[PDB]
């Protein structure tokens, strides 16, 4: 019966993904731009999980592990700002525990390295004066304070830390500290050779994609051995795989310690690729974005180890009503996934969406946020900015206009 | 004996200060500092350490502590900028082992805070817009990555972290990571009750002095043990001492996940403490002296629990290049403004044990005097460029190092003769 139905789509083919819905605001926007953005234009093989917490709760959190597993199988996710709950939310939520950082379970499980970077409208001013260019964290995903097993110490006694070789060899086991003064905390971490490899490698490969320099920022004079290794790591790569290309394109890797990085970025003019440790590049990132004049406008997308998986995600949630970064996560998985297919209608799809996004806001219709950025909270009445309806229905009214021009 | 002395010396008491000298260049600017701007106007009971990097090795870096148990006994320590070694450190100066950070062996010795802020001048231009009223970092001095033990992981293997109570009851014992395929890193870092008790004291203290809110920041809901309890400790001692105090001034204390917080403080106008744990204090405070206009440009005292001592240091320094520039002769034009200032804040802080009137008012003199002088036109090239950018910053725009301090040294001989 295949060979005598054209049963067609009028829309353009946009295959396979996974979506992970969140939470709050955010999962309400997501929805709206969902029908209003998407789903008019493209049609998709969608595989949906709902990792709001309130689904969470009631799968034990295992539905964030299935929607890391599906996005191994798929190769594309694009995912939904999600709580991670503290104390206060278990009572709001009446929640069964404290689930752990659904962001953390999904890296872990898939790796790579979160791609960070602003979404730039020409109207909405820097707070950094010199960052006339993009700055692009590419920030570790594995490990570090993220697989941590951390826990109080309640009175005196000695914390210790060991290793148990695999084969016969016998164990290691170092003083951390001895407590006789009264209690603490205490922590262990890691991290691992081929993960360290990996966000080298990428790292290596974003700076020669841009035509950039790029930097890893650790702190080895302290951490001799930790982050020596990831010092060592990448410049062991970068002089067997690298340096050469990167010398033809008159560019270069250097190891700074993060301090002096952090104000090099700061007194910079931009334009450089950015390699974090998984704490630095969580904390960084939002430096830069609010630096860049907003910190909802930002890419974020995991690229997976394998050279083909991606993870694309609207990384903050409400701050503390502007869609752009839900819909470029949108727009990012979607330019991924015509790469992956080689769907030229989807990539001209994804990147007309990002271009009418901006447009918009430069011509002055946007949000209250953005508004606020522009002349001041203060300063800010209804008429100088849309709401969420109205701005995602002239973003509507653009697009069709752009697409229908093609 | 003293009475028939009938003359009084031109300097003033100083009184007990303990010394740490360093490194390279900011080691020539300390002595400059002293020579010019302290020994001409003020007599000192100089209990002095030499924390370069050869002494240090010649040592096996027992000076290094010797100079912290000084700084408790007297009370008021000033410390240069040091050369942590790495490698290349141990090969160019043949060192018996790759010591390490005085400074962290400072500050686990005395514990405490390090309190940084921007020093600001006027003409001297902010990369952050918002940023009109000064950031005071609270840098927790002790423990976590300043006192870890790290390693490689040399092959597949069980690593796991124990504590075992000395009250005998029993071991726990939780893994860490099964390496399996190959091999890592990894590392044990911990922290201490007391010691989170003196930060949050001395954090909700700092405030009430200057009257501006605090936030302290952590990452708590990922460490939900290790942060939690920075989080539960400050919001105990907050609740029980310093909540109604705060509220009598209009003002507040806030936990802050630290991404949100990098963002709120880049996007705020300032006039706030944030409590940093020692970490994040040490990445942070370069971010926002940075962003201030010049990292440079920054105070740094760490200030004991006791309430009674206190360690100013030159935050950062040696400046290598320059340094192999004076070794050949070569002019430079090294910033002295930090070494300066950890003098005059280690006096002021002398002048306040002692009831020192005339030590307090030299110690504001000279902080005056450095900050008129940079305002009134004439500074050090890395400030000019600051103003110009580097590309179009004459040697007319400038002064060489010496050329500064003799600056510096006329305009504070005026400013004590009136
Ligand atoms: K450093
Ligand atoms: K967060
Ligand atoms: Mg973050
Ligand atoms: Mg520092």
């Amino acid at each position: 019966n295949l060979y005598f139905q054209s049963m067609m789509s009028k829309k353009i083919s946009g295959g396979s993904v996974v979506e992970m819905q969140g939470d709050e605001m955010t999962r309400i926007i997501w929805e709206l731009i969902k029908e209003k953005l998407i789903f008019p234009y493209v049609e998709l093989d969608l595989h949906s999980y709902d990792l709001g917490i309130e689904n969470r709760d009631a799968t034990n959190d295992q539905v964030t592990k299935d929607a890391a597993e599906a996005i191994k199988k798929h190769n594309v996710g694009v995912k939904c700002a999600t709580i991670t709950p503290d104390e206060k939310r278990v009572e709001e939520f009446k929640l069964k525990q404290m689930w752990k950082s659904p962001n953390g379970t999904i890296r872990n499980i898939l790796g790579g390295t979160v791609f960070r970077e602003a979404i730039i409208c020409k109207n909405i001013p820097r707070l950094v004066s010199g960052w006339v260019k993009p700055i692009i964290i590419g920030r570790h995903a594995y490990g570090d304070q993220y697989r941590a097993t951390d826990f109080v110490v309640p009175g005196p006694g000695k914390v210790e830390i060991t290793y148990t070789p695999s084969d016969g060899t016998q164990k290691v086991t170092y003083l951390v500290h001895n407590f006789e003064e009264g209690g603490g905390v205490a922590m262990g971490m890691y991290n691992q050779d081929k993960s360290i490899e990996d966000f080298a490698h990428s790292s290596f490969q974003m700076a020669l994609s841009k035509g950039w320099p790029l930097y890893l920022s650790t702190k080895n004079t302290i951490l001799k051995k930790y982050d020596g290794r990831f010092k060592d790591i990448f410049q062991e790569i970068y002089d067997k795989q690298y340096k050469s290309q990167f010398e033809a394109q008159k560019i270069w890797y250097e190891h700074r310690l993060i301090d002096d990085m952090v104000a090099q970025a700061m007194k910079s003019e931009g334009g450089f690729i950015w390699a974090c440790k998984n704490y630095d590049g969580d904390v960084q990132s939002d430096s830069v974005a609010q630096g860049y004049g907003s910190l909802g406008m930002m890419t974020s997308v995991l690229v997976c180890p394998d050279g083909k998986t991606v993870e694309a995600e609207a990384a903050h949630g409400t701050v503390t009503t502007n869609p752009i970064a839900s819909i470029f996560a949108w727009t990012r998985g979607l330019a991924h996934r015509a790469k992956l297919d080689n769907n030229k209608e989807l990539a001209f799809f994804a990147n007309a969406l990002e271009e009418v996004s901006i447009e918009t806001i430069e011509a002055g219709f946007m949000t209250k946020d953005l508004a606020a950025c522009i002349k001041g909270l203060p300063n800010v009445q209804r008429s100088d900015y849309l709401n969420t309806f109205e701005f995602m229905d002239k973003l509507g009214e653009n697009l069709k206009i752009k697409l229908a021009q093609a």
